[PDB]
């Protein structure tokens, strides 16, 4: 062979998983595999894979001799490549736009506000009351961001036309809110969202090899 | 036409320049407002983009706001105009991985010298401390940054939205004082992008020089 699959390196459970759910829904949408290497946080740090990518960062889309990385590049490259598979909810220019600006905004803002959550900031290290108000902080920007989402879903199915990789994006941060232990069950459109997106073919085979099921 | 709403010398920038570009190489002309900081917490603007910030650009009934999607939305509409460097699928993503380094990963750092986390306020050494981080982060992305142009002339195989976009935080370096003499192709990089007539007109458009 002289052409083998694309090659995504992810971290289960991890931003990563969107671009998985995209590569998921080429294959049975277009009828074209793929191959997916999960990695551990310690592999991403080694030198084989600082060889592959110097940011050592996932996710990582390997394509022949192109290596891409961003969860937004990859994502629109598939949907380039294979506009058939509706990777942003639709055929259509407009529909595709909206998608696209929830994914930004799932991606650059909401995800960012995560960050204190999973690495406390250095200075505030040993430090009770700055490290329980960083905390408490960060999860109020959260739950203020998913509001503007929860509103979104009082009368649209999806952040796409259909089911989308912004759909994707924040599936896996509502997945996040509950192994950090963060409530969002106020935002009601939320979890019956979270259930939608669990019945797509793509979405929960996605899951089932990311080990994510409880 | 479509309506782009900015903050000059700001993010919005980049979808100026890409709206610049389809002015000059598609031959379609746009509307620029410039917004303060005072109106973008309006009643009237509100109302347009609840979540209150920029850019925002307004194409009809379209009202789409972040960066990514503006200026993929433009190259899908004007691909001849060549927002991303290249027509070619790989090339255009290899671009659009540098918009997304640029806009999700950098412009991040620069944040807390914009706007200091409130929990920081009063406190000078926490102040200074988060200060320091922000500056340190800058400047290693921006490290990275400088590395790829000592075998590249641009993020893109022509220059594209992912070189404006290093371009404006450059920019901001300079406003800050957050000096970047060390890393040699930067000086060189910006001269590049200063030499594009869309990027001259919008500079000009939005009081830059
Ligand atoms: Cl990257
Ligand atoms: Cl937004």
């Amino acid at each position: 062979l002289y052409f083998q699959s694309m090659k995504l390196y992810g971290l289960t459970g991890a931003c990563s998983f969107v671009p998985h759910v995209a590569l998921e829904w080429v294959k049975l949408r277009a009828n074209q595999d793929y191959a997916f290497q999960a990695v551990s946080r310690e592999f991403i740090k080694s030198a084989e894979y600082l060889a592959l990518n110097p940011r050592g960062n996932v996710p990582l889309l390997v394509d022949g001799d192109l290596a891409l990385t961003q969860n937004q590049a990859i994502v629109h490259y598939l949907d380039e490549l294979y506009p058939e598979a509706k990777l942003f909810g639709s055929k259509t220019a407009r529909d595709k736009a909206k998608a696209a600006r929830w994914l930004a905004f799932f991606n650059s803002d909401v995800h960012k506000s995560f960050v204190p959550l999973f690495r406390l900031p250095s200075y505030a290290e040993g430090n009770e009351t700055l490290t329980k108000t960083i905390r408490q902080q960060s999860a109020e920007q959260i739950l203020e961001q998913l509001a503007f989402a929860n509103a979104h879903l009082e009368n649209h199915i999806f952040f796409g036309e259909e089911i989308s990789v912004a759909d994707a994006y924040l599936y896996i941060m509502l997945n996040w809110c509950r192994l950090l232990g963060l409530d969002f069950s106020h935002l009601s459109q939320l979890s019956a969202f979270m259930q939608r997106v669990e019945a797509d073919q793509g979405v929960d085979n996605v899951r089932e090899q990311e080990g994510l099921k409880g």
